[PDB]
C-alpha cells in the first residue's frame, strides 16, 4: 500500500532529447525516426517575439540554421516545415531509439508525465494534469520548450504536450505534438491570460477511493445525494459538474470498494462544506485533483509496462 | 517557474531491472555488470518466513533454482552469496546496459526516487526521503520488493535503498544495495514497529525558500529568533533539532534569496504557532518536508545529466 505521485518510467522519452539551436535561441526537440519536433518560437529573436510572422521568418532560413546536438553528435538537417505552432526538421538520421509512439491530444482533467530537459539533457520527471482551463501547473525555466509530455500503455509512449510558454501567474502553456495549442493561447507576446480554473470533480472522487483501498476511512457518511443535488453544491465550490459518464468511469472503484458512487459524492459535499477539521487525505490536506480514476486503478492494482 | 515533487530520470535505472522467481516467489533483482542483486527472503517459503535461518536455507539452494529472466531472456546463475540481506546472484552475461555506479548508506532526511517494480517490469517513478525513523512512506504491492531508490549526479546513478517490506502503519523498510537495513527491522515476520516519525526542519525550510523563489511570500515577517529558541519551539511541535550545520547547508538559498536563515526560523516558528489561516504554500495546505536544499537549487536553477 501507499499512495504516491507516480510517473511513468521516462526511459522510453529521455532516448529522443535532443538539443536544438538556432540564433541566439536554444531548446529541446523531440528525436522519433528522422524528424525532430520542437516549438516554432525557436526560430525568434529577441525583438522578434513580440508579434512575429512566423511564416515570413521561416521562408527565410536555411537547413543549416539549425544546429541539432543528439548528445555528443551533430545531425544534419536536411528539410523543415512548420505544422501550426510546431517545426519538424527532417535530419539525415532515424533515431535508432525510437519508441512504439502515438501523438495524442488529450482532454482537459487528464493527467501525464513530463520529462523536463535542459539543453537536450533530462533534468527530472513528475506528474501533470491539464487543467480546465488548459494551463499545467509545471516546473519549467529558460531553455525548458520543447521538453514532452506523455503517457505510456504496455509498450507504447502517447506524446499528448510539448512546452511552449509561461503565463504571468507562474503556469505553464503548450500543444500538441502535431503544435496545435492547448486552450485560446497563441506563441506571441500579447497579453493573454489564463481565465478562470476549476477543481477536476471525477478526480477527487478517485482519490478519494484510492484513500479508502488505502485505508483512510474518516470521511465516509451513510448519507447519499442525487447526481443533481451534488452537482448544486459542486458549482458553489468551483467544481466541475459530474456527469453520469463520469459516475460510470467511477464504476471499477466503486465495485471494489463497496461504495457507490453517489455515496462517495455525499462525503464529498460534507468535505466541501466542513473541511477537514485538522485531518489528512492520503497526507495532504487538501483535496487532490491531479489523479484520474484510471491512476488510481494502476497505482493501486500495480500495471507494468515494457 | 513552479515547484514540483520531481525524480530523476529513470532510464539509467530501468536498464537493469530483472525477474527472479524462486520457488513459489517472484520478486525484482537489480542486474549491474555479471550480478544480480535482490532481497535474500526470496529463498523463503510460506512458512519460511516466521523465523528462518537464511544461511541454513541458503545452502540447501542450488545455482539452478534461481530463473532470472531479463526480459525475454534466461540468464544463467553460475553462482550465489549472501551480503547481510541482500543475495547476490553471478550469472554469465554482463549487463550491457550498466551505467557507471555507486552503492551509497544514505542519512535520514535525505530523498531518493524510487523506480517501481512488478516482475522485473518498471511501473511508476516518484520521489520518497528517508524518514527520521529509517521507514519510508513509499508505494509498494505485493511483488514490488527488490525495486530500488537512487540518486543520479551528472552520468552517475547511486543506488541507497532496496525495497524488502510493509509495516503494518502501511509504510515500508529496506536496505542499502549492500543489504543492511536502515533502521531497527528484521527480514522476518516478527513483531516490529516504526517508532516515533518527526518532521525534517531543514528541508521544511528549504522548502520555505523555494517558496519565495517561486513567490510566495506571505508568511515571511520582520522578527528573527535565535536557534537556541527556535528549537525549543521545533521540540514542541515534534521537529527535529537545526544544526548550526543546517544552518550552514541552507547558506547558497538565504544568499539568493536575501533571507537569513534564522529569519526563515522565525517565519517558521510563527507558522508551527498559528497554522496557516485557509492559505497554501506550493499548492499545499501542510509544511512539505521531502525536499532537501540541494533537491530546491537543482530545480529552482535547472541542473541535468547525461
Ligand atoms: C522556452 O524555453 C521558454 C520557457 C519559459 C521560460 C520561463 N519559463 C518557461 O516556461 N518559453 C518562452 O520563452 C516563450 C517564447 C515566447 C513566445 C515567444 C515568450 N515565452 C514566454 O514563455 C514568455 N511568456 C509570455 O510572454 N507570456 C505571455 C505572452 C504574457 C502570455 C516569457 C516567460 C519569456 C515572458
Ligand atoms: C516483497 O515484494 C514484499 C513487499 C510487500 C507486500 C505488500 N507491500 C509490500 O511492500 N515484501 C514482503 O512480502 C516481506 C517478506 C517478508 C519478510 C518475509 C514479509 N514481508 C512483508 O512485507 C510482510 N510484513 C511484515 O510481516 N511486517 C512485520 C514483520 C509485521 C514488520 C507482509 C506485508 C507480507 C505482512
Amino acid at each position: 500500500s501507499g499512495f504516491r505521485k507516480m510517473a511513468f518510467p521516462s526511459g522510453k522519452v529521455e532516448g529522443c532529447m535532443v538539443q536544438v539551436t538556432c540564433g541566439t535561441t536554444t531548446l529541446n526537440g523531440l528525436w522519433l525516426d528522422d524528424v525532430v519536433y520542437c516549438p516554432r518560437h525557436v526560430i525568434c529573436t529577441s525583438e522578434d517575439m513580440l508579434n512575429p510572422n512566423y511564416e515570413d521568418l521561416l521562408i527565410r532560413k536555411s537547413n543549416h540554421n539549425f544546429l541539432v546536438q543528439a548528445g555528443n553528435v551533430q545531425l544534419r538537417v536536411i528539410g523543415h516545415s512548420m505544422q501550426n505552432c510546431v517545426l519538424k526538421l527532417k535530419v539525415d538520421t532515424a533515431n535508432p531509439k525510437t519508441p512504439k509512439y502515438k501523438f495524442v491530444r488529450i482532454q482537459p482533467g487528464q493527467t501525464f508525465s513530463v520529462l523536463a530537459c535542459y539543453n537536450g539533457s533530462p533534468s527530472g520527471v513528475y506528474q501533470c494534469a491539464m487543467r480546465p482551463n488548459f494551463t499545467i501547473k509545471g516546473s519549467f525555466l529558460n531553455g525548458s520548450c520543447g521538453s514532452v509530455g506523455f503517457n505510456i500503455d504496455y509498450d507504447c509512449v502517447s506524446f499528448c504536450y510539448m512546452h511552449h510558454m509561461e503565463l504571468p501567474t507562474g503556469v505553464h502553456a503548450g500543444t500538441d505534438l502535431a503544435g496545435n495549442f492547448y486552450g485560446p493561447f497563441v506563441d506571441r507576446q500579447t497579453a493573454q491570460a489564463a481565465g478562470t480554473d476549476t477543481t477536476i470533480t471525477v478526480n477527487v472522487l478517485a482519490w478519494l477511493y484510492a484513500a479508502v483501498i488505502n485505508g483512510d476511512r474518516w470521511f465516509l457518511n451513510r448519507f447519499t445525494t442525487t447526481l443533481n443535488d451534488f452537482n448544486l453544491v459542486a458549482m458553489k465550490y468551483n467544481y466541475e459538474p459530474l456527469t453520469q459518464d463520469h459516475v460510470d468511469i467511477l464504476g471499477p472503484l466503486s465495485a471494489q470498494t463497496g461504495i457507490a458512487v453517489l455515496d462517495m459524492c455525499a462525503s464529498l459535499k460534507e468535505l466541501l462544506q466542513n473541511g477537514m477539521n485538522g485531518r489528512t487525505i492520503l497526507g495532504s490536506a487538501l483535496l487532490e485533483d491531479e489523479f484520474t480514476p484510471f491512476d488510481v486503478v494502476r497505482q493501486c492494482s500495480g500495471v507494468t509496462f515494457q
